[PDB]
């Protein structure tokens, strides 16, 4: 009941940066899992479980988008303790985040940026359909079964529920966050979610992000450094709009023609994973 006493802690899985997520084991099952634990003192957003209980915003947005779509990583449990909370979050397994994968094999070939990019937008999609903004899309906050070959979404910390109205406050990566966000401090959810659904794809497909300072994200040029499609670059430039009402809706971006004929993740994983190369 206490905690110790169900998982079996093992080693620490962050490496690099803050944070404190170790890999933990579920004792009666042996089922893999990731225990996260947050400080009390480090939590600017709380909210209500459905049953009133003053709670980490993080721990609302994941049981609202916990359920059945693996879309994200689901929040097995959660604890309590006198300056923190302890999160329970399944863990796949052999996994690797998107950054280690793009560091490692550098730009993704379009084919396998089709599958990974179609993937996160089926999860953010589903953030949304819970009524879930995560706000902190990035290759870092995205994990990838390689047995399947399905990404998982992660680390809703900065998330926030989804409301129509404008936002004023953000605290996720700022070379992710849009030129509104930049110039005004203020954006809307939906249309800032795709600004940074531009820079992740372009990050695939180049191998790194397109903007590096406040000046080039208001200027909202890109330059390609590698050879991409003319179909996915103009994906990238269209959700990279300066004003935000150009930018495409999520089914434009999956209407797109660039985006036709996605590969099913155990194909992509057979194709591009499976195999040692
Ligand atoms: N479910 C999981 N399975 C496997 N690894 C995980 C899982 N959740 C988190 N991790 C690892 O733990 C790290 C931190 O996760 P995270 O959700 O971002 O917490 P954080 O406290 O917000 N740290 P950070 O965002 O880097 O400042 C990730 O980069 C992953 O390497
Ligand atoms: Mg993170
Ligand atoms: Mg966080």
């Amino acid at each position: 009941e206490p905690l110790e006493s169900q998982y079996q802690v093992g080693p620490l899985l962050g490496s690099g940066g803050f944070g404190s997520v170790y890999s933990g084991i579920r004792v009666s099952d042996n089922l893999p899992v990731a225990i996260k634990h947050v400080e009390k003192d480090r939590i600017s957003d709380w909210g209500e479980l459905p049953n009133g209980t003053r709670v980490p915003m993080e721990v609302v947005l994941l049981k609202k988008v916990s359920s059945g779509f693996s879309g994200v990583i689901r929040l097995l449990d959660w604890f309590e303790r006198p300056d923190s909370f302890v999160l329970i979050l399944e863990r796949p397994e052999p996994v690797q985040d998107l950054f280690d994968f793009i560091t490692e094999r550098g730009a993704l070939q379009e084919e396998l940026a089709r599958s990974f990019f179609w993937q996160v937008l089926e999860a953010v999609r589903h953030c949304h359909n819970c009524g879930v903004l995560h706000r902190d899309i990035k290759d870092e906050n995205i994990l990838i079964d390689l047995n399947r070959g399905e990404l998982k979404l992660i680390d809703f910390g900065s998330g926030a529920l989804l409301k129509d109205t404008v936002y004023t406050d953000f605290d996720g990566t700022r070379v992710y966050s849009p030129p509104e966000w930049i110039r005004y401090h203020r954006y809307h959810g939906r249309s800032a979610a795709v600004w940074s659904l531009g820079i992740l794809l372009y990050d695939m497909v180049c191998g790194d992000i397109p903007f590096e300072h406040d000046e080039e994200i208001i200027r909202g040029q890109v330059f390609f450094r590698q050879r991409v499609s003319s179909e996915c670059q103009h994906l990238i430039r269209w959700c990279l709009a300066l004003r935000p009402s150009d930018r495409p809706t999520f089914e434009e971006i999956q209407n797109h023609p660039w985006m036709q004929d996605v590969l099913l993740p155990q194909e992509t994983a057979e194709i591009h994973l499976h195999s040692l190369s």
